[PDB]
């Protein structure tokens, strides 16, 4: 893992590749608060959590994801959340499929 | 009428509703892919998140916040997902932004 997977880095979150990728493209965009679990935000982390989506869909276009992708967001042990730090997965580069997970 | 949300919204179709407020609105999956399955939607109608812009950033916020909430009433205490799909290549099919919410089963990994 090098300093260029870093996609993009603001005050409010950092975006990276996933070096586990499930994707021709999969990254996970963090924020810089650490919000363990989505299930533990809070209503002052509105305007962050817009900003995370805006971010992901952003960075998606930036990748070349023109063609549709997946966002996920895991909570806890039966969503096999894997570190408890908020991320958001963007997966694309193949067709993904239906359940997802 | 673009898609059959707008039924949804307009109560036109009837769904089981789980919460609604002006800015959005949250009903059971009909399709359940896991003993929990349901859906947070706007009530502006972006078609797809790929077409969100930043005058979005309050309400997208708000769908998150919404999803969390509604998980924690539907007992989701031990864990679930939350997934978007966008276009083709991510299965999206309806073109209404959607939050699907799964929980009530382990959910695998990769999410399709
Ligand atoms: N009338 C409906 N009520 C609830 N969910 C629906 C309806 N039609 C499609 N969906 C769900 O919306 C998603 C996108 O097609 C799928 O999970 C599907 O089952
Ligand atoms: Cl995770």
């Amino acid at each position: 893992s090098l300093p260029a997977d870093i996609l993009y880095e603001d005050q409010q979150c950092l975006v990276f590749r996933d070096v586990a990728p499930q994707a021709p493209v999969h990254f996970l965009v963090i924020p810089k608060k650490p919000i363990p679990r989505i299930s533990q935000a809070e209503e002052e982390d509105q305007q962050l959590l817009g900003h995370l989506l805006l971010v992901a869909k952003q960075t998606a276009k930036a990748e070349g994801l023109g063609d549709g992708y997946r966002l996920v967001i895991n909570d806890g042990k039966l969503g096999a959340q894997s570190v408890y730090h908020l991320h958001i997965h963007v997966l694309g580069g193949r067709q993904l499929q239906w359940p997802p997970g």
